[PDB]
DNA sequence: GACCACGGCGCC
DNA sequence: AAACGGCGCCGCGGTC
């Protein structure tokens, strides 16, 4: 390319190098652009950012987040990663995408700009004639990238002092548990080491090994194994409490307070747009799609996520979403009827499981019931079900029989999906998002059947993901209009922040947008709550 | 200090 | 653990 002075013309492809992967924490080390057989290298990149009307190129959203951080409204536009990810969602990194579609991801901004240009042309060519994938690019993924950049740049408020205090209390309880464990073992050891614990439980103590680990075949110390051993020895209950507390302390209570950004005073995640096989987003650096919610201590942690003063959180979560999606994709009349009658399948399973009235079903039970309902649907075995339910094998076996007897056209959808995946090599969502599953023809049964479970899950999980993305794209400009903010997506949930005076209106509008995003054979229902913290906002 | 493969486990 | 699926992060043990 011809070396041309900086500034590039309109529509040029950007390249940029960050000092580290996280755009909210990164120093912009270099910036360049490519168009019309020229390359333009920015003499000073922060200043040079001011010249661009959009970020067009590889990882466009990341540059846009750093721009937003610096007070500049630079929206992301075309990104070859999104084209590649729609072609094949195993296209997840610029290293891989470059190698596959015509270059090399280097560490030089000029080379990255030139690469972006050339990759876009090839990938755009691969998508010509792919009308449904192009519809996904233009109507969902490209506009969603802009939404995501705003969400990342906005961040979420965290009660840092509360978490610091919680740490000190949790440390004391951890000590009580670990001391009792060591007393019961007859000696101290590293309780965080599963290899050391294995020897203690199965060798030194008498306890029967329940199962084995996948890759190296050690005697497992998983929570499921330990639950089976609850009655066998008092040390087990202590280990399980220790595990809960140390998990929560090391993953959330301790790290999150140290991640507050000094310019915003907020916590800033990354919403990774080309990271999953099904078309879900992911969240990292810190992952805010797995904040605790289930146990009393987990709930305590979730309360640290709070609204700005003068604002409220609004949390919206699709009701029974993959079951509704399944009703649409399958066309089962009974399943469709269930949702037209306004019934809740999780609550029903929960009521049946724990033998209490529907009004007695608590959140723990509902989560237990979710495991059963999705478990059975996506191919859980009777043996595992026995344990989950804590009933005889023969009864757990019969539960699966009835499930599919009740909803007869699901199995037919499963089988059509699978043969189509064998013939075509891929499966697809309602909108035509594709996942290639080659091991559907594998001759090792365990490998083939694993592949099958991956393959027929994807149209359901992926259609839910497409719906939620679409709703995000539609909703974002309405929030801007009302002075509200989109903060988090958690797969079928959004967390917004709204001024107190407009919070009720924002909740109503966001609920309607999510519910009417793309009408199906059944209604989509959305549960909405408002509160000062994330826990209270889902109450 | 980094990176890893693994087991394990938090959420959806 | 087990014929549920999709993720990312932690600590260990190990390496470089
Ligand atoms: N395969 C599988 N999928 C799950 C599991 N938990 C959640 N999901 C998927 C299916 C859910 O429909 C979707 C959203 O999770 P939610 O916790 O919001 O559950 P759902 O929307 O079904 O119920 P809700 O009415 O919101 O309580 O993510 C699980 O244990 N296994
Ligand atoms: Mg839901
Ligand atoms: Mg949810
Ligand atoms: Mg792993």
């Amino acid at each position: 390319l011809e070396e041309a002075p900086w500034p590039p013309p309109e529509g040029a492809f950007v390249g940029f190098v960050l000092s580290r992967k996280e755009p909210m924490w990164a120093d912009l080390l270099a910036l360049a652009a490519a168009r019309g057989g020229r390359v333009h290298r920015a003499p000073e990149p922060y200043k040079a950012l001011r010249d661009l009307k959009e970020a067009r190129g590889l990882l466009a959203k990341d540059l846009s987040v750093l721009a937003l951080r610096e007070g500049l409204g630079l929206p992301p536009g075309d990104d070859p990663m999104l084209l590649a990810y729609l072609l094949d969602p195993s296209n997840t990194t610029p290293e891989g995408v470059a190698r596959r579609y015509g270059g090399e991801w280097t560490e030089e901004a000029g080379e990255r700009a030139a690469l972006s240009e050339r990759l876009f042309a090839n990938l755009w060519g691969r998508l010509e004639g792919e009308e449904r994938l192009l519809w996904l690019y233009r109507e969902v993924e490209r506009p969603l990238s802009a939404v995501l950049a705003h969400m990342e740049a906005t961040g979420v408020r965290l009660d840092v002092a509360y978490l610091r205090a919680l740490s000190l209390e949790v440390a004391e309880e951890i000590a009580r548990l670990e001391a009792e464990v060591f007393r019961l073992a007859g000696h101290p050891f590293n309780l965080n080491s599963r290899d050391q614990l294995e020897r203690v439980l199965f060798d030194e103590l008498g306890l029967p090994a329940i199962g084995k680990t996948e890759k190296t075949g050690k005697r497992s110390t998983s929570a499921a194994v330990l639950e089976a051993l609850r009655e066998a020895h008092p040390i087990v209950e202590k280990i399980l409490q220790y595990r809960e507390l140390t998990k929560l302390k090391s993953t959330y209570i301790d790290p999150l307070p140290d991640l507050i950004h000094p310019r915003t005073g907020r916590l800033h995640t990354r919403f990774n747009q080309t990271a999953t096989a099904t078309g879900r987003l992911s969240s990292s650096d810190p992952n805010l799609q797995n904040i605790p919610v289930r146990t009393p201590l987990g709930q305590r942690i979730r309360r640290a996520f709070i609204a700005e003063e003068g604002w409220l959180l609004v949390a919206l979560d699709y009701s029974q979403i993959e079951l509704r999606v399944l009703a649409h994709l399958s066309g089962d009349e009974n399943l469709i009827r269930v949702f037209q009658e306004g019934r809740d399948i999780h609550t029903e399973t929960a009521s049946w499981m724990f033998g209490v009235p529907r009004e007695a079903v608590d959140p723990l039970m509902r989560r237990a019931a979710k495991t059963i309902n999705f478990g059975v649907l996506y191919g859980m075995s009777a043996h595992r079900l026995s344990q989950e339910l804590a009933i005889p094998y023969e009864e757990a076996q019969a539960f699966i029989e009835r499930y599919f007897q009740s909803f007869p056209k699901v199995r037919a959808w499963i089988e059509k999906t699978l043969e189509e995946g064998r013939r075509r090599g891929y499966v697809e969502t309602l909108f035509g998002r594709r996942r290639y599953v080659p091991d559907l023809e594998a001759r090792v049964k365990s490998v083939r059947e694993a592949a099958e479970r991956m393959a027929f899950n994807m149209p359901v999980q992926g259609t839910a993901a497409d719906l939620m993305k679409l709703a995000m794209v539609k909703l974002f400009p309405r929030l801007e209009e009302m002075g509200a903010r989109m903060l988090l997506q958690v797969h079928d949930e959004l967390v917004l922040e709204a001024p107190k005076e407009r919070a009720e209106a924002v909740a109503r509008l966001a609920k309607e947008v999510m519910e009417g995003v793309y009408p199906l054979a059944v209604p989509l229902e959305v549960e909405v709550g408002i509160g000062e913290d994330w826990l209270s906002a889902k109450e």
